[PDB]
């Protein structure tokens, strides 16, 4: 029933990844979750510690997480280790196709511990992740 | 309207990636495509040349492709170059989480030229790809 | 009782790896298998898909395989994944000593999933593999 | 007198490497070979096994080969080993400048066993290879 | 007629590579060599210098060697250089499949200078090596 | 009409790459250029600065260059940057097959900025380059 | 007119990079900016999120940034992506010569997206950056 | 007399590294420090900036630090540079054996600047570090 | 009760790692073990085979080992494989901080199979290891 | 008082790095040096030996050098070793941002021995270097 | 006056590095040392521990060492660390040109701690080392 | 009888590698060569082309060369290829121990084609090379 959507650094700047703003994204996700009979809790922080605290709470609550970690995807072992604690599914989401850009973006610390990964499908990636979780 | 789902080597062995057989997968995909108002053409070959011919035809027809290339994902430049010709969207799909296994599976020749990539969501990955294409 | 000997690309050219022709090799293997009280089914193809189909059938039949994949040894993830399905033993055979040539020949995708590997013992390698299987 | 021109995967799509179609290329090559007093046999396949069979026949016939292997250039040890059997000259041809694109295209399994290599001169590359062979 | 079987570090601990003890292995090898009409001299040391001395003596005597060097396989240039002096055949044997474990075990200093290599066939590997030498 | 043929270090030693001397090469190139209706200006220096000055002048004159840079092929960023200024075609030529020798010769700083590359066709490589330029 | 000088982790410890304190640095920068007819806004944080927020505000305001990111220079993709949004110039500044120390300090995620980089000129580096911006 | 024990990201989750909670760990450390005649100040944060501030204060106070940085061990140059300022001893502690897990955990930015490192001894690692400092 | 302290090559030279001699170290260790209610058996050899024999005996006796292997730490697969047999705890000890010196010293073949590792705490490292074992 | 500005290969082509010609650059530098109360001696050569001779003379005279070595930046150990002799400051200058182009341009042999480095600030880089030296 | 010449594994096999036997080498070295007014003590062992003991004794005696370590050159950190203790000069000698063979022979653990290195000058290398030491 | 001693870039600066000047070195070498009954021709240039010309002349004259190429040792394929033409012996000499400094100095393009190499023995290295050549 409850799903956590957690966005990391710079994702608050979506729109200004253009068109949709983060506020719009939250509204889309919430609308879509309601139709699926889920409740989406969508949060964004540029702070790794804040991110880690949200993940810790999903781990304690055994709630699933859809995570778009931004740059921390490629850099943060700490974030990986927090997510490795999740017992419910973890879907890694990237808006952009991370394999079509700089080589360094083709490595994720999260993918190996995620249930699955969706990249390059834009913001619909989040909606598709919600739908996976509604079937699982 | 028409979407090509193309599965590469070993994908004919799904079930015996267990539970669902390839015949079941075809039926699921077709059922789901019909609901979305699409027509899914689902094919599987262990032959790279056969794969290439299907991709060539999608390129000529400007039809979208959902491709799960199996091992060729990690090895075939030829397949990449055929897919690079597609003008409609190309969604790379892996059933398994390719980042949770051998290191060599973490590189795809296809990802950089794909619209996007879905891994580790099982066969629902294909359904989710269909839904992306129904919105695009 | 039944053992599959599968030879991959270029192995049909043995003799023209000189002296023994592939037809001779088949006759040697069959003669030796009969003495061991086995039946050897020996096949060769330059087609990866044909190879994969033979491996699929050995997997379904739970028959052991002696495989000399030729160049695909060093390149084919698809072949590896088909062989990874075998429940009976898989003996990788190379006629030449692959460690005494180009560096790229020193990596095999097959070895990690094989029961064992025999290289550099010429065609007797196949006979020795048959003898292993006759004890196991 | 007889020269084999062998084109690998995707080369059948030339034109749709734009302008000249493969049929046009065949006609150019044949016209040019006739002027040189050679007979050009020009073939294309997306199938590696078909390619290998053509190379095997050039090896048996001691005929020279001009080979544009497409993506297999960068991936196929099997193809290399077939070509390594050729006793007549082997000219590797690429239409595009393979050194001006992705890093992975800068490695060829064929170059070390080829007589020589022509890249980036477009389809005239094939004509220039024919002319080399007419002097050798 | 005479064949040297030389086992390196830790191979004296076989059994405690379980089931068969080194004493058992010696008895198996000797029994099998007698049937083949050979005399097997089987020795084991954890000392590299002792190993080197045995190899030096096989080189002086032009006797073949079956060598399972244990960890030194992956580390000892000195051992390689002693074995490179052997004029009779050198068969490298590993009980375990060295390609199915840690990456560092996939490199052998010995393979490039060995006649051939047998891995992963258990102690039967030694018997199979003896049989090769009985045909050569 | 005017084409610059520029040879770098050690190419003055051709003959003593044996048979043809550099003087012979110049005469062959000039003879062949005349037949093609071109004027070939052929120069050789062991001095990088001299080379750079010739390239600068071809850049100012918008004249094409056939360049065999010798060892500088593999080492000189300065030479690359001078050649990157050429607006007319740049054909990189190597007499020897640089892919059949030391690994370090398989990298060229020039190839990525050249129109194309001809290697391993001996001195005919230069003639073939002239012919390309006569068609372009 | 307005220029942002942003210092990252540990830069608050300057002096205790010795002699000048961060307070002194701020006073130098402000004095120098006034002479140039600019207004310098100088901030320091050990918090990446705080840094990111400052960069976001410079991006919204189209103000130039002089950034000395400290260790995050070498580690933070998130910081890079925030800076990649800046439309005004971005000058990366390091007090120390990062190429004269540990190898890991020779890579910057920022340099490729910066207008330019000044290292090893001490705190005068900041003054020199201000002067660049006063001319641009 | 005073020793700082600083724990980084995720270490607040110890117990839920299982059995002992962080509160228990603090009590153990304090009990043990008292017996040694030291005062242990034990702190934990998921925030790098908070960590850096604690390290800065130990540097100003010339107090020793026992640091278990969690994932930042493997990623944070900023943390390293703060710790490099410590004039009193710095003992790096890991509860788990970081060399028995993923390859990326086998590199620490901290070790080269630490006095020493204790890994894999569980929470007793902290007690053992305290005892080192009580002798130094 | 019984603990084996095993020192490898060059450790007999401690003092001439200065101050304490190996004889002193033995006396310290023995004194400390007695206080802990253990018996320490402390041995040193420059011979790998001797080392291996001691490890074999600890494995047979299920006694714990504190091992400072010296240079063999970084080189000996054989030693690793002997230690991998230990069923009681194995504590790797280095006197010096191996991460503050040459890069090659930052890899240990032993760490992945050790219970834990203590480096850079001088000879107190051994005492601290004894204390760990007295609690386990 | 006297400062040497030394430009390496291809820098004589500035303008035809566009807009400003090398003659203009010399005039700018001289004008700016005069204002600073310095005398700038500005030289350019495509010859490494000429460069080395200028550096040798600055070393003998203990004069500072601003060096833009062009491609030799990335290739010349000889140049580095000459510059390593300079006792006065050495400022490495690049007009372009060398970190925003080909990977090979991100390594400089000069940076580790330079006082500092300015890249990507265009020709103002030279003026800014002069100003550094006027303060030092 | 006294110089130690120490030869490592396989060097006892010189002659059977052909022509001169080790006994001959000893006689040459002794003859040459006498002429130089030195006393040469020449020893050879295939045992690393024996080697280490000889080096330890040269360190205690502050005697110079000429060392040809054979394969251990490329493998033994232990040997390096013993030699690093020598206060008198250490000349590394190789009979063969180690840079003209396998890539792995181009790395020596000894060179960085040696006074100097002579390779490829055959046994005269030892005589030349003696002469260096007679001048130093 | 005649031996060429060729010194490359920066070697003209010896003394200002301190103590002995290049003029002194020439006098030492000449004095020593005369005693050996040789004639030493000693030359130095900072110009690669000049170096190449000297090597070409030694190749034509079949005279031996002692070469200290300075930085070009590590960078110049052109120089290597000129030296590869020498039919008489080529001794590579370095004054400094190139293995005790920066990693990049541990690779020589010359060593693989040299007869032998002497490093780290100072200027006596040249004298020792002369003595080798006087015996060969
Ligand atoms: O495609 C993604 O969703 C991705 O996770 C996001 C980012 C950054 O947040 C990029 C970014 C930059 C500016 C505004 C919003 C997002 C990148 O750091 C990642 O590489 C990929
Ligand atoms: O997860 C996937 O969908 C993937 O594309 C599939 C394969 C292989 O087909 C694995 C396989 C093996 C046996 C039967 C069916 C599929 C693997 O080669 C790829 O690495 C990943
Ligand atoms: O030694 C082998 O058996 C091996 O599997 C075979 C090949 C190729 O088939 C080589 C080859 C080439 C020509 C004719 C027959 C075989 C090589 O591709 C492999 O590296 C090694
Ligand atoms: O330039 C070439 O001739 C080359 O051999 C060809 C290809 C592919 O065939 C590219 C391709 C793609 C689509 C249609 C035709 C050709 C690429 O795979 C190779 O990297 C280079
Ligand atoms: O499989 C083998 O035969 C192999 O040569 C043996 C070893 C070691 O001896 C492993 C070992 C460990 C304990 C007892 C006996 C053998 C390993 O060092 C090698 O990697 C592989
Ligand atoms: O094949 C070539 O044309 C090539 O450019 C030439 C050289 C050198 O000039 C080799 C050489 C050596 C001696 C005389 C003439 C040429 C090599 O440096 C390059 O690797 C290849
Ligand atoms: O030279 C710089 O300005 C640099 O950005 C700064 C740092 C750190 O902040 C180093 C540091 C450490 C302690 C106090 C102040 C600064 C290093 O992390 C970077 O590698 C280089
Ligand atoms: O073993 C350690 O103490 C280590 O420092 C800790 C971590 C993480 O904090 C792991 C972690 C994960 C969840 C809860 C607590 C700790 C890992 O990031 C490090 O690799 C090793
Ligand atoms: O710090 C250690 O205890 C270490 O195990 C020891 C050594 C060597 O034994 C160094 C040495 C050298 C001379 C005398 C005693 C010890 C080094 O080989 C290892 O890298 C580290
Ligand atoms: O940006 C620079 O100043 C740099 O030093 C210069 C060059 C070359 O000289 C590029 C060049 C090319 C053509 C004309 C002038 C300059 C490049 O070789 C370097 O990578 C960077
Ligand atoms: O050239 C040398 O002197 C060298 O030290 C010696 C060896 C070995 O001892 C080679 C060897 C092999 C057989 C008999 C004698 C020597 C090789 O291990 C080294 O790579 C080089
Ligand atoms: O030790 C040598 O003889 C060496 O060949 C010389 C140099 C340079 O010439 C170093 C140098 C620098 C200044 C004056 C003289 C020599 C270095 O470039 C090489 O790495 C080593
Ligand atoms: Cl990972
Ligand atoms: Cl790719
Ligand atoms: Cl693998
Ligand atoms: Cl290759
Ligand atoms: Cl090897
Ligand atoms: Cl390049
Ligand atoms: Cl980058
Ligand atoms: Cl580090
Ligand atoms: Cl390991
Ligand atoms: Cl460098
Ligand atoms: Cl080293
Ligand atoms: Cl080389
Ligand atoms: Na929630
Ligand atoms: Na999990
Ligand atoms: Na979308
Ligand atoms: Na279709
Ligand atoms: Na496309
Ligand atoms: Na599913
Ligand atoms: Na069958
Ligand atoms: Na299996
Ligand atoms: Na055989
Ligand atoms: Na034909
Ligand atoms: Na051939
Ligand atoms: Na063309
Ligand atoms: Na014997
Ligand atoms: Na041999
Ligand atoms: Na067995
Ligand atoms: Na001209
Ligand atoms: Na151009
Ligand atoms: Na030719
Ligand atoms: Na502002
Ligand atoms: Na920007
Ligand atoms: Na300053
Ligand atoms: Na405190
Ligand atoms: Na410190
Ligand atoms: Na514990
Ligand atoms: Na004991
Ligand atoms: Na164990
Ligand atoms: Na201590
Ligand atoms: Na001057
Ligand atoms: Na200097
Ligand atoms: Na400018
Ligand atoms: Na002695
Ligand atoms: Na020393
Ligand atoms: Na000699
Ligand atoms: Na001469
Ligand atoms: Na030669
Ligand atoms: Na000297």
């Amino acid at each position: 029933l409850i799903v956590n959507v957690i966005n990391g650094p710079n994702l608050g700047r979506l729109g200004r990844y253009g068109g949709t703003t983060h506020d719009e994204l939250v509204a889309l996700i919430e609308r879509e979750a309601a139709e699926l009979g889920l409740k989406a809790v969508v949060r964004q922080s540029d702070s790794e510690a804040q991110l880690l605290d949200w993940i810790h709470q999903a781990a304690d609550a055994a709630e699933p997480v859809i995570l778009n970690a931004g740059g921390l995807t490629h850099t943060s072992v700490a974030l990986r280790d927090a997510c490795a604690e999740l017992s419910a599914p973890l879907i890694e989401v990237h808006i952009s196709n991370v394999h079509a850009r700089e080589e360094f973006r083709r490595h994720s610390y999260l993918s190996p511990i995620a249930t699955g990964v969706i990249v390059g499908l834009g913001i619909q990636g989040y909606l598709l992740a919600l739908r996976y979780l509604a079937e699982h």
